[PDB]
């Protein structure tokens, strides 16, 4: 059973939902669904909190307690990877070297640019020769909404909560009805360590008419920020619009990967298979498109088609396992249902298609094949939509400046990754990608420090660095006459 | 008054009146920009990032940038005329604040464009050699810009300025009640050299008019607004789909505070311009003022007796101090707020009504400025932003007291404090919830600082490094080495 | 006993040294002083160490080894506490609260802020439409040579040994011959967290043609910074001038202290009694000077003499012990003959003038009573000259733009407290002040982001914050042109 | 012809010395040398020009009016390119593409940081719970004095002069006897600008024994920025040290190219004819050390003959003119006494080695040959020593690492140059160079925002962008107590 988290006490809740581990299909706990009246309950909490001891620590003792968080999670790592596990399928070793640290670092990197982060002094000249000094400071924002999915449930949880916390803020927090599990352990951490009644709120449930509706709409928030389907984003828009709430989205992708014929085929081969099927191509920053060179696409996709066979698709702690389930059954109803809309629009299928036979406990749970297609347009549904599942669409291309064009003729733009062993193609290709992310010659490699997010309708504002820490803060210009 | 579009200037199949509010007279027909013109707009501003425009360097960029600043200087006069003909402003304040930020505006954001630079991160990989992030700043793309009638150049200019420093192209709707100066910035560009749908202004209102077609329009990339918080959240919703960037700058209910320990003629001085500059219509005006207990009634009676003494009349008048309101629907919901005071129980200290003159001005749009007290903090008068040239005064005591009343609030743009001691300038300062405090002064602007408001005053922050940030895409360039 | 620690060893010399307590002159331990030829291995193998595995450390790694060290001398507090005081006489309540906790915030501080520094990219455009990128890289220096002060032992010696670390360099350290304890045990702290051999070596010794001296004439040092008395400063800058070696001094000043006639005149006497009188006027930033306004200068006077009287003068662990003696008997002649120096140029003695009488050991240390002149002009020597005692000269002032002019009429420029409460004066007065650090209403409140230098004969450069990561670092621009 | 502006007022003196064109040997001008009762003077006078007019500018006047100097050199730019070309032969074509405009870039560039720079805030928590912010400002460092280099006259003295002014400094400025003309005719353009007198003081003269000297000797200055010589700097470094004044220094090089076999070769050939040849060699950034990789050797060496004979040698305003003279015969004399180190070294000559005959007045000029050696050693004089003239020696090297460790075994690092199309190579590379100044792919491209300096015996210090503002400030920390 996994509770609520309000103003210091783990609660239960009326009705409950299930958590299905996707691996087998079986139950792995229930979960209390916060309603409406333990959503403002949370929020009201969190307003209180920063009246509390919270808001009187200095930004030195504030640090201090957010490492210690982050010291707990760490005392009790394997139960965090255990909780990831269950909840998603992923690859125990994903959640060991990617998903928990990354938790971790979240908090670690953010409470040090708290002790680190200084604002801005602006002399000037007036009429009476005495002058001004205007100078600038950051306060908390208030009480933070944050709304997170299901696909890196503690990394993109703490992404969010960790700045919010090192700026002083209150939090109220929703995490994906599909992975509450750690979660809900982050919170047992925060309250073994000591963190103040009402500074930490957990609620679980989905979105509409539930949870993450009734906190997008509570009129004591300040700022809500969502990691999530595009639409989604559009969604929580206008419900905090009346309020003019401060906003930060990180919405969908649909990623290309570019191989020019001076690539290093074999390491952008192995760098496409990861950046498609890694967490079975349900990162937002996965590649769903690619584009080889003509020169070198037929070795390409038959190298990637080999690569793609060989990946184990099993279970988490399976031996060589590099491929867990989908999230979900409904999720994989999705990814199906392009599946076949890929075969109708014309698509050649290289490699998978459907999902694997197990003939085991496997059947039940919610497995896909990692897919490549070929010979599709521009035009199609497959190449344009985001799927978030492990599959890419493989294109040739002639020119550099029409392998530009066609990356960014989209709706989306979250990242690109480019393949090339040329300095000046490096350069001069990367900074023409109308993206917020560009990787040369590797996929998601993550500085904390560098400003994250996305163009069009990926998202809007940037994360990270310093554009978290103003954007969980209040700016404030004071100016003194003298 | 025409319409400037993809380096043209062009007429519509619809005009409106441009009404001069010091006495009723018809000043210009404006033609107004259809759902078809404002799309061509777009359009032609998209087209534009991939010309000559796109293609020069920052440099000479921000040198064409103050080749529009030096064009403006060179018409200097008819700016200031045409400022004023709109709305009635002293020709004073037009001629040494409204005009001379706006070429501000568009020399502080060139230099900026020339200053500005980005962000090298290295970073240690598993095969130990390493990786360099790099940012760049790049446009955003089309800037739609939908502006106040106000103060029309200088916050026309805030907002374009840094969209065109940073690169962008702009579509701007500038206000139906003061569209002339805007008009001729458009020739300045024009004249200035600046290539074909790189500046575009689009004539119009609101709702069913230009304003909404450009919120809805899917080619831009940002909507910047200053203006009402309602009108904000109506444009938030409209960009929700194509997931636009927004900054607003919206309303306020600002407040001055007085302490004790001021210095108490500076203070009153202070007030009077905050409460009644531009017939109190800036967005950062004073309509709350709370005053210390042990100073009150000599506050009231000395802020009475300068109030009285403001000169009321002609633009160009010899001692004019106030000029009219903007239009007579704005002085409808500004004589009805002067009703609503009375009716909730507010002493009238002075005005509360329009002035006489037996002359055309009685044709115009002015109202007196106002002082009210007695009034409690839940009036709807001292909740409620008027946006005329009226404050309300109510006495304090102490200091956490009157820092809980300024903060209950749903607004929080601007705040002034009046104190001569140290410790309580910057302890008091930083507990108000607002986005700027002044401290023994107000309205004093440097341009690099960040501006804007919480709560429904605003979202997002403009000026300085915070502008280069909002109208730029910032990208993160990551090279495995 | 004391040895040197060189390339991960203990060594000792040919000669040794007493360092004696000042409390009652009796022996603490000997001390080996490195000859020239260990001076040499020690800054070989700071080179060498370059070449090793220090080098190889990413930042995160190297942060996390800084800070290790600073919990080594956490986990030894006491001992570190217990060492400070028997060098140097300072009450075990100032080394408890002030010394020991700010060495190990300075190892923190750098730690973090080597963690989140980052540098510059800037783009340009080229003649053939191309463009160019320049971006800059903080490497290390190369061997950080430290000749550090007794006044501060461990804190001004961390002060520039941390972010010399911290920047990736490797350090020949040489602390003062009268306090040379707490810095031995800093090398066991560093050598059991495993500091890697040749990164960090400590030598004891003196300046002339001793170990100090060496150190800096030797060319395989990349910089030298120094804390400590000007004329030093200058030799040290004339000794490195072949090499072009970077410097960065913090130097002497005679500090002024300002009251204005709205200051908060009881507040005022505690902060000038604390800023004269802490650590026996034996901090660089101690107040000498003293100008008070005419309308309040009696009444400041008379309550700055009883409260001064009211100071116990004492041992290091007595009940409210708030002075120990001077450093040293060497030392205490000079103050002396400065106490003596100024009867002779006409000053009145309003207290002190002399020291204290114990009849017990006491009276075989190095003390001497807290003392306050009046009546000398603005050109006495004791007015102008540095004495690093406890002392204070008051005058009175009658207008601000005079006081300001009196105060920066002086070859030193350090640091000045103000005392008002004028909102306008603060700020109008302070950045009129010629030095480095100026206080509003109190004294040596440090932020160690801030920049702390001196300007005139006090110094040369700024440390602090990013100033030390540039000066630590060698900052190197690479353009590519794409 | 050419006096000092001193105070306001052009002065003669009680001797002259002649000013030489060094295309011809005939006489330009004589040039009065100030002695050292005028160098008082001249600082004397910037430092009451502290206290005037000057002083009370707010940052956007004193802008204006340095844009308005800028103005008044651009109004006048004919007249400087001739005065230019006079005094070193430069062809009239890089005096008017080069030199001039950047002379002026160098006041807009710093004009507009001027308005822009802002500093910082710092808030911190105290024990009594009520804070206080600590805030830096820029001020005036005081009177710099600035010693200027004969090669790029006006671009060098304005690089240091744009920056002191703008900073609102006032200057003392020591122009090269070999180039005074430009100097001279800037003071009358500050006279027609209305600079305050005393703001800027240009004194002529030599180094030791003269105007040189006298300036690094007066107490009255709080800078002195130099380039130039290394051992000149040093000299300078010791005159100032019982000063403790702030110094900065770009100082020599024996700068290489580095040519990998991924090279655009014809690209790489061309950059380093230009690296080497530009302006006769006499850049401090000019590459007098070239190692290419063993597989292009012959191919470069051979290529670069080619066209380094196609260079025309002559007169400034000559048709095709690609190179002019060195700057005077003492130093034609110094690089002639190279070229023959180099033969009795055991040096080929791949090309030049001597003067050319012209057989008219050329001949009693300066002029020496573009010169190519090979066969020397790495420990040869000629290949370590910096000749500062239009010669490089070209070696083959074999390995990444080996390249890297003879590029940096030098006791110089001011700049190198390195060509590859690869992208890592690129990276890698240049970030182990140790200089200051790394190009890739080309050669002297200068973004004047960037950190310029050398390490070793190339420098101190760092000047361009937040640098220089930096450099040329006190910076002050206020710390407000509340
Ligand atoms: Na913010
Ligand atoms: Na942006
Ligand atoms: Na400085």
């Amino acid at each position: 059973q996994l509770l609520n988290y309000i103003d210091g006490n783990f609660v239960t809740s009326a009705s409950s939902f299930a958590n299905i581990n996707p691996v087998n299909g079986k139950l792995i706990s229930d979960v209390f669904e916060a309603d409406a009246k333990q959503v403002n309950e949370a929020v009201v909490a969190a307003q209180n909190a920063l009246k509390g001891p919270w808001g009187k620590l200095s930004v030195q003792d504030r640090a201090a307690l957010i490492h210690k968080i982050a010291d707990g999670i760490q005392a009790r790592f394997e139960e965090f990877v255990a909780a990831e596990v269950a909840d998603t399928g992923r690859p125990v070793h994903q959640a060991r070297t990617l998903d928990i640290p990354r938790a971790i670092a979240n908090f670690r990197t953010f409470a040090d640019l708290a002790k680190t982060s200084h604002t801005d002094l602006f002399e000037m000249s007036t009429s009476d020769g005495s002058g001004a000094l205007n100078y600038t400071v950051r306060k908390p924002l208030g009480v933070i909404g944050v709304i997170s999915p299901w696909n890196l449930p503690l990394l993109l949880f703490t992404w969010k909560v960790a700045p919010a916390l090192a700026c002083g803020n209150t939090v109220v927090a929703k995490p994906s009805e599909e992975s509450p599990s750690s979660a809900t352990l982050l919170a047992e951490v925060m309250h073994d360590a000591g963190v103040p009644p009402g500074v930490f709120n957990l609620i679980h449930g989905f979105g509409k008419d539930s949870a993450g509706e009734f906190l997008t709409q509570h009129p004591g928030i300040s700022a809500l920020t969502f990691t999530g389907e595009s639409k989604t984003g559009s969604t929580i828009m206008k419900a905090v619009a009346d309020g003019v709430k401060e906003v930060s989205f990180e919405l969908g992708g649909k990623n290309a990967a570019v191989v020019f014929a001076d690539a290093d085929l074999d390491a952008a081969i192995e760098g496409v298979l990861r950046s498609s099927f890694t967490n079975s191509g349900q990162v937002c920053l996965c590649s769903e498109r690619v584009y080889v060179h003509r020169s070198i696409f037929d070795e390409f996709v038959s190298g990637l088609k080999v690569e793609a066979e060989r990946l184990v698709v099993g279970y988490p702690d399976q031996d060589g396992v590099n491929m867990g389930p989908l999230i979900s059954h409904g999720h994989r109803d999705k990814v199906l249902s392009y599946y076949r809309l890929a075969v109708d629009e014309g698509a050649t299928v290289v490699t998978g298609g459907g999902v694997p036979k197990f003939n085991d406990e496997r059947d039940q749970g919610a497995y896909v094949q990692p897919t490549i297609w070929t010979g599709l347009s521009d035009k199609a549904r497959c190449v344009t939509e985001e799927i978030f599942g492990p599959v890419c669409h493989i294109s040739p291309f002639d020119d550099e400046d029409e392998v530009i064009n066609r990356v960014n003729d989209s709706n989306y733009g979250l990242a690109c990754a480019i393949w090339t062993t040329n300095l000046s193609r490096a350069h001069r290709v990367s900074r023409q990608i109308h993206v917020g992310l560009v990787w040369v010659n590797t996929w998601y490699l993550r500085d904390l420090r560098t400003p994250f997010g996305g163009v069009k309708l990926s998202g809007l504002g940037r994360e990270g660095g310093r554009f978290s820490m103003d954007f969980y803060s209040d700016i404030a210009n004071i100016c003194i006459k003298i």
